[PDB]
This record gives structure tokens, C-alpha cells and sequence, in this order.
């Protein structure tokens, strides 16, 4: 719970606002999701909830609530963006920095996945760049903790980023994450182009139903395409989770850096 004296507020994306926390000694800069105005009180408080439970170098980090003239939730700061429209605006970046900043992600989902909570809102819009090197996974506000005897939490959806079972069952699991990571590296490799261009969620649903999944980016390794195939396995059962997909990109990296 924090002091409202010693926050300073500057608009980002709306509600939010780039603010300053005075720590002990230095102000650290941070990100203010301002809440205004029925129940979505309880929304804010359950994405807060999540984040006070999440501590990894891939995850934004909550810094704590503040309750003042308004609800605010206050984060820290990523201040390269989004991962979609950083490289909409940066098509000089090379493969090899897009496959170390995916991995990054596989790497904080691996942790989530481990922390048995399910994401649900995994996307490049979701991903948040430090720096150009470093990137962090946001938006918690669809997350769910799961029961300790449960590997699924049973529920507007963004449908392109959705597996099957969420859409034919409502079952959101880790996997059901494994499959929006796998739409994810399809648009951090097509420098953050809309995945199912012109499509309704519905057509979305019949073109995967006949088996078909979006080409190969321009450019894009092989086996990262490759890998963007297997998050995109039909069968729950069949599909890997985040520490065989984590595995599968630390390797092909590191046989990156070390050419």
C-alpha cells in the first residue's frame, strides 16, 4: 500500500500515466494504471492480487497500490513499448535479437507456468520492452491462479490468440498459453503485423478446424517456424509446455550466438 505523497504523476494508453515513486533514496520511474469510476474495483484488485504473487526478471514487477483520488496500480516502467509496434517501427532488428527476446518471454511463461498461473492475454502488445535486449511479459488483468488440484481454470476474448479447447471449451491452461506464444513469435517475427489479417474469429476458427495455420514470416529460421507449429498442436494433450518450448529456444539461441 503505498503513499500518495510520495508518488508524482505526469497520458501512455487508455489511465495510464508515466509517474515517479520516491524510494528510500532515488526516484524510480513507473507506469500508473488509473483506475476511474462499479465493480471494476474488483478487476484492478485481482490483476494486483496476481502481480504481488509474481516475481521474475521477465514479468513487469508491481510496485504496489495506491488509493487516493483514485484506484491507481502502479508498475514499473518499460519504456521501448509494446513488442508489436517497437518493431513495426524497427525492421533493422535481426532474427537473432527477436529469437533472444522471445525467449525471454519463454522464459517468464516457464515461470508462470511453474507458479501454476494461466496468463490468458498473451500477445505482442502484451510483451513490454526495457530495452531493445530486454523484454517483459504485462497484462495480468485476464489472469488466473490455478487450484492446487486443477490444471485448467474453466471461464471479450481475443479469439486469434485463443486454442481450441478455450474456444470449443472454455479451458484455459498453461498450454492454452503455449498456443497464444506460439501466435505471439508468428507477429514478433513478422515485426508485429496482426496475425489472421481481415478475418472474424469465427473464419479463425474454421481455418485451424481444416488444419491450416499462418505461413512462415519472411525471414523467419525454419525451426522457429517449426516451433510456432508445435505451440500450434490441435490436441491439449499433444501440445508442449513452456519448458519444453523455453528448452527448444535456449538451445537454437545459443547455437545462434555461438556462429
Amino acid at each position: 500500500y503505498l503513499d500518495r505523497k510520495l508518488l508524482t504523476l505526469e497520458e501512455l494508453g487508455s489511465t495510464v500515466k508515466k509517474g515517479y515513486y520516491q524510494m528510500k533514496k532515488v526516484v524510480k520511474t513507473v507506469a500508473v494504471k488509473i483506475l476511474k469510476n462499479p465493480a471494476l474495483k474488483d478487476e484492478l484488485l485481482a490483476e494486483a492480487n496476481v502481480m504481488q504473487q509474481l516475481d521474475n526478471p521477465y514479468i513487469v514487477r508491481m510496485i504496489g497500490i495506491c488509493e487516493a483520488e483514485s484506484w491507481m496500480l502502479v508498475m514499473e516502467m518499460a519504456e521501448l513499448g509494446p513488442l508489436n509496434k517497437y518493431l513495426q517501427q524497427n525492421r533493422h532488428v535481426k532474427d537473432k535479437n527477436i529469437i533472444e527476446l522471445v525467449h525471454q518471454v519463454s522464459m517468464g511463461m516457464k515461470y508462470l507456468e511453474e507458479s501454476n498461473f494461466v496468463h490468458r492475454d498473451l500477445a505482442a502488445r502484451n510483451v513490454l520492452l526495457v530495452t531493445q535486449h530486454y523484454a517483459k511479459i504485462s497484462d495480468f488483468g485476464l489472469s488466473k491462479a490455478l487450484r492446487a488440484d486443477e490444471n485448467y481454470y474453466k471461464a471479450k476474448w481475443p479469439v486469434k490468440w485463443y486454442a481450441p479447447e478455450c474456444i470449443n471449451y472454455y479451458k484455459f491452461s498453461s498450454k492454452s498459453d503455449v498456443w497464444s506464444f506460439g501466435v505471439l513469435m508468428w507477429e514478433a517475427f513478422s515485426y508485429g503485423q496482426k496475425p489472421y489479417r481481415g478475418m472474424k474469429g469465427s473464419e479463425v476458427t474454421a481455418m485451424l478446424e481444416k488444419g491450416e495455420r499462418m505461413g512462415c514470416p519472411a525471414g523467419c529460421p525454419r525451426e522457429m517456424y517449426d516451433l510456432m507449429n508445435l505451440c500450434w498442436t490441435y490436441d491439449v494433450e499433444n501440445r508442449p509446455g513452456f519448458a519444453a518450448v523455453e528448452l527448444r529456444l535456449r538451445n537454437y539461441y545459443y547455437d545462434v550466438v555461438n556462429l
